[PDB]
């Protein structure tokens, strides 16, 4: 069975904090033991903010901080987004407008969903506009907190893609 890669499209206001975030976190994890292929992870932003640009400066700094990678050009949601396997939507506005737009639940997801400690539903995430050192940190804990969650989605997902 050829089974295509999976796609993790993240959706947040900007797609340059806290997309790309989660973009090189898990999905670095995810070529490290040997799933870069199997999955392709890949972000927008609803209101293209930074389209075109590269990761945040505060991000960037956290990510390489963890020996995390940080180039990503930045993309607003359009159809190629909208036909990933799964969208990682940062707020519950993004999720709704991707799913609207074409996607779907079964597709599109909360970042913070996929959090094992979240305990509730996760249906809106966080966003540090004071802009610390803690506001940075921060996000790269939210991501982190849900790498083993959005791995654990896409790796079943992808299991079940194709068969024999």
């Amino acid at each position: 069975g050829m089974s295509d890669p999976l796609h993790v499209t993240f959706v947040c206001t900007g797609n340059i904090c806290r997309s790309p975030m989660a973009e090189k976190m898990f999905a670095q994890q995810l070529r490290h033991r040997g799933l870069g292929d199997a999955v392709r992870v890949t972000s927008a932003g609803t209101g293209n903010w930074h389209v075109g640009s590269c990761a945040d400066e505060r991000a960037a700094g956290v990510l390489r901080a963890h020996g995390y990678p940080t180039d990503h050009r930045a993309a607003q949601v359009g159809t190629e987004h909208l036909a990933a396997d799964l969208l990682v939507a940062l707020d519950r506005n993004h999720a709704r407008l991707l799913r609207q737009l074409g996607v779907e639940a079964a597709r599109v997801r909360m970042l913070r969903s996929f959090d094992p400690r979240s305990g509730t539903h996760a249906l809106d995430v966080e966003d540090p506009y004071y802009g610390d050192h803690s506001d940075f940190e921060e996000v790269f804990a939210v991501i982190e907190s849900a790498l083993p969650g959005l791995h654990d989605w896409v790796d079943e997902r992808l299991a079940r893609n194709g068969p024999s």
